[PDB]
Formats: structure tokens, C-alpha cells, sequence
């Protein structure tokens, strides 16, 4: 493991082995390497163009790394994200209506693009982001929900902070965050934003030890399943990775208004999503609707898209209750309740 | 002029603009980029490929932050399997019949640097820029150190050391000139820099610029077999092809041309210039030839090669005299000794 040799390799444009990239990794997160040759190493990388076995190195490295807790049976629904639409975060919301049927280890961070991270829609809505080990699984036995903040449970990642900011680009680590959840959770709705990165990745999931990962990639260009089109899809299991093509019709609703889902905001996502509960916003609850029922098809609960669907509506009707209990436990719900009071309560 | 903005471009393998690429360079050379983002910049220049304007731009924002002294009407020439410098005799011959700026380094690459050769050879290196002008004014030659003369390069030493690969920077060198010669002589270490370099030379105005690559792989007219050539000038640009046997002589053997250290390919050129040493002193001709072309005192490679055999005749004498002049000719004296 040496780094100068790597960056030659990496600008001849050579992929990586998967100890080689695990090494790599490593040296960086631990912040053994000169941001100079961090910052040329992330750039090569993306420009070669990152391989399977190059995000399975990484993906392991900080899953190493990490805090963990235990909690396999636990579901996700973490997406790449990515330079696009400031869609709201239905991945939130989503996980929400999950933990009313399995217990949900939500992993996520804060957001340079205004206020869009998980974290900071949480934290709007009143939830206490930083939750040590030991609560944490004790939250998921009392709810079936608990928050994972990245900045918390992968706390060596501090050492790459600098260089990322600084370099304003994303890298390999934006599209390593769903494949490290602290929980080493086995089920998985995984968005991703584009064809290329849908192959990559559920290749590179293959070999990372989960039961049941879907990835996404939603039709105008969005991680989350398509409000307005077709979702392409890539179903991985211990046996495979089976395709799967799907459009917004095929879960029985007409397309969603993209204006509608539409936000500038962590609180505009928080106040979006209470409405949707609340069944002031049908179009935003539609669009939770769908990204729940493949979450649902993920967890072999459903045997449809459709029936997914279905299944979400009954989950949507507790799910302001369930959000209520969730925050009280681990959060403030007087802000809670001033945003159920912001969109007409 | 956004940072930013222009990496992400780079990143997506968009050749940047002419004015584009000057405000880059100058931003990175001033050291008001984060050495973070100076090396992101390098990298993704390197793995798109530099582009023709990148190269111009780049070149053009060097210059201005340079240290110059002005002589437009002299001559620079070009300069590692090991081989002799060449061009730092060259630049000795033709310091006879035209004003001579050579702008160099030291090498890393053991002492075969022009800097190194001259040292050894007793000229004093470190010219100050005030003294330059006088010393090509009184004795035609002047040697443009530069990494002194572009003190600003300082700013991105740590990015290209820490680095240690080739960047958009190592092939800048010879469009750089501090004195600003419009006659060039420049070698390349690849043919695709021929092209690309060539038609960046195009736009960095000069009167007439030749670009060669020779055989088997010099930055340099080969002395074993071809030189791929480009002529540039106002009227556009000519492809040249070129074999030593043309300019009337056997392929010299390599082996013959090979030095590894300074004092040493001080002690060949000398000999060569004493009539000692025939293979060096025709790798020296046939570089002088093409030089002399570019100036348009030959109006051909053979009268040039012809012409240089006189010259040569006279560079033991001339190269005393610059050297008197500065630096310490008891030095020369050493080296001359039957070597």
C-alpha cells in the first residue's frame, strides 16, 4: 500500500483491487494521507471512473470503522442523492410509515444544498439526531425507529471532511453512505441517480452481505421511485440481481405533479410531510406511497407493487400518531406540533 | 473567475476556454488556490488530456507573472536516456550569429541539465535580470534560469512535489521564455505533443518555432534515425519528417552520446569543439543545423549543417569569452585540459 503508486495507477486509469482499495480506504479515513494526495486520489477516481470491486474496498473500510449496533433485521431506505431536483425527503417520511411494520435503523447526515439531509428534516420536525449506542437500540425496541447520524457513528470520516468540503464535488464516499449503515441492517431501499450507478452499485451490493437490497433510480433523474414515469430497478439477494422495470401507473395512481413535490427547505420537507399524514397533501402522500411499497416488496411483506401500495395507505392513516411517538421519545414535540400547527394541523 | 465551477467541468472532461484557463493558471500561480483544489485541478487536466487552449492560456499566465527581460530577435533551444545537452552547445554556436536567451533548469535527472553543463563548464548560473540584458547586449548569450526567473512557481512546489507526477506544467517550459525570444528551437518527449504543442505554439506568437521529436525517443533531432518536425510561424504550420543521414551523415551510435554527470558532458562538448570528439560534434550540427533554419540564415538542413561546422570552429573561443564575462574561466580552463 503505497500512495503514490496507487495515484499512478488510478491516473493510468487501472482499476483497483478490492484489498487495494480496502487499504486505500483505510489510510484515508484514518487520515494517514497528505490532503494533497486525498484530493487526487477522490478526483482520479470519479474521472476513471469508480469500479465494483474500488466501492466494495471503501464500503468496507468504514463499515470497519464504524460504531455499530445490532440490528440485521432492521430496514433502510438511504439513498446516494445527488446533484439533481430538491425533491422532499420521502426517504424520511418513508421510513416512517416502515416502522409501523419493522424496525427501521435510518442512516443519514445534514446537507451542504441548503437543508436537505435526512438529518435536518429530522431535526425539524424535533428528533434528537444524535443518539449514543446504547439508547439507540434501546429506541428501536420501544418504536422500531431510530435515527443513525453519520457525523456520529462514523466518526473517523471526520479526517476526509476537510478535503471533501473544500473540493465541492461529490466522490466515491457520496455514494458509499447507504452501503454503511451503522446497524449492518440486511434490508434496503437504495436510490441511486443514474442507469450506470444502478449497475454498479447493485453489483458492488452483491458482494456486501445483505439479504434483500433494492436499488432505484427514479424517471426525470431522481433517487427515489418515479413519481412521474418509470422506475428502473435492480432486485439483489444472496441468489442474485434480478431487473425489474416499473412505471408510476403500474402501483394504480395517475403521475404526480412534479411542482407539487417540489421543496426549498428541511422545514418545507418537515411541513410537507406532516400534511401528507395529516391528508392535506394527497400528492405528497402518493409520492410516499409508492417509494413505501417497494420498501415493502424489499421486506417480502408484499407480493405486489400494488398490493404495496395498498398496504402503505392503511400505514400512512397512524403514521402522524407514529411520528408523534417517535419524537416524544427521542426529540421535542412542541416543535413538532408548531409545524403540524404550520401546515393547518 | 469560480473554482468551482471550472473543476466541475474539468471533471466532466469539457476543455476550458482560452481566457478561461489563463484566469486558472493565474489564480493557482498567485497561490490564491487551495492547494486541495490546485492538485483536483492538475489531476482531472491530466486525465481529461490538455487541451490546446489550456496549454495557450496556461503559457500566457506564466509570462505575465515572470520575471522579463526583453530580446524578441534571439534564439532558444530545446534540451532521459542520458544523452549529452546538446542544445546548451548548440545555444553556444549559435551565440556566433545571433543574440542566444536559453532558458533552463538543473535536471533531477542526475546532471544533464543545461544549468548543470554550464556550471560545470564555469558560467555563473544565477543571472540577475538587470545584468541579463548587458551580458546578451556585450557578448550575444545569456542563460535565463528558471526557476528564478519564475519565482512565482513557488506557489505550487508543495502541490507538485507532493504530487509526483507529470502535470499540465512540465511541458510549459520552453513557452515560457523570460526574455521573450521569438526564434525557438523546442523539443517534445512524445508525437502527441508534437501536434497539440505545436498548434498551442501557433497562438503564443512567435516569429518562427520548430518543434521536434527524435528517434528513439529525445526531446532533441535525433542523431540514430527520424525527427518528426512542425514548423510554426504567421504562415501557419508544416510537417516535417527528417533522417540524420539527410544532413549527409552515418547514424551515430548512442552509446557515443551517453553521459552521466555534469563535468562529463562539460568535458564531450569541449572535445567536440576541439575537433576531439566527431560524434558529439555532429549531434551538435545537426541541432544547430535546424536552429539556424528557424532563424532563415540557411535555406536549407544541409547548408545548415554545412554552416554549423564553421561555427563550431569558434565556439571554444566564444564560449571563453561569455564566460569571462560570467563566471570563472580558470573552470574552463580545467575542463579543457585535452578534455
Amino acid at each position: 500500500m503505497n500512495i503514490n503508486e496507487i495515484l499512478k495507477k488510478l491516473i493510468n486509469k487501472s482499476d483497483l483491487e478490492i484489498n487495494e482499495a480496502e487499504e486505500l480506504a483505510k489510510a484515508i479515513i484514518r487520515g494517514e494521507v497528505p490532503e494533497i494526495l486525498v484530493s487526487a486520489i477522490l478526483v482520479a477516481l470519479r474521472m476513471k471512473g469508480e469500479s465494483k470491486n474500488e466501492i466494495v474496498g471503501f464500503a468496507r473500510a468504514m463499515r470497519e470503522l464504524a460504531i455499530k449496533i445490532d440490528v440485521p433485521n432492521a430496514i433502510d431506505t438511504a439513498g446516494t442523492g445527488g446533484d439533481g431536483l430538491g425533491t422532499v425527503n420521502v426517504s424520511t417520511a418513508s421510513a416512517i410509515l416502515l416502522s409501523l411494520v419493522n424496525p427501521v435503523a435510518k442512516h443519514g447526515n445534514r446537507a451542504v444544498s441548503g437543508k436537505s439531509g435526512s438529518a435536518d428534516v429530522l431535526e425539524a420536525l424535533g428528533y434528537n439526531i444524535i443518539v449514543p449506542p446504547e439508547r439507540a437500540k434501546e429506541l428501536v425496541n420501544k418504536t422500531n425507529f431510530v435515527f443513525l447520524f453519520a457525523q456520529y457513528y462514523h466518526p473517523a470520516m471526520k479526517n476526509v471532511a476537510n478535503v471533501r468540503k473544500t473540493l465541492g464535488i461529490r466522490t466515491i464516499f457520496n455514494i458509499l453512505g447507504p452501503l454503511t449503515n451503522p446497524a449492518n441492517a440486511k434490508y434496503q431501499l437504495m436510490g441511486v441517480f443514474s442507469k450506470d450507478h444502478l449497475d454498479l452499485l447493485s453489483k458492488s451490493a452483491y458482494e456486501l452481505d445483505f439479504n434483500k437490497i433494492i436499488l432505484v433510480y427514479g424517471e426525470p433523474g431522481i433517487d427515489e421511485v418515479s413519481p412521474i414515469g418509470n422506475t428502473f430497478m435492480k432486485i439483489v439477494s444472496k441468489r442474485g440481481i434480478e431487473e425489474v422495470k416499473l412505471n408510476v401507473t403500474d402501483f394504480g395512481i395517475s403521475p404526480i405533479p412534479i411542482e407539487k413535490l417540489i421543496v426549498n427547505s428541511a422545514e418545507d420537507s418537515a411541513i410537507k410531510i406532516v400534511r401528507a399524514f395529516l391528508g392535506k397533501d394527497e400528492h405528497v402522500a402518493e409520492f410516499i406511497k409508492i417509494n413505501t411499497a417497494v420498501a415493502l416488496f424489499a421486506l417480502d411483506r408484499v407480493g405486489d407493487f400494488r398490493e404495496g401500495y395498498e398496504y402503505a395507505d392503511h400505514l400512512i392513516e397512524k403514521s402522524l400518531d407514529k411520528l408523534n411517538e417517535i419524537i416524544s421519545m427521542n426529540g421535542d414535540v412542541t416543535k413538532l406540533k408548531t409545524i403540524v400547527v404550520k401546515s393547518s394541523g
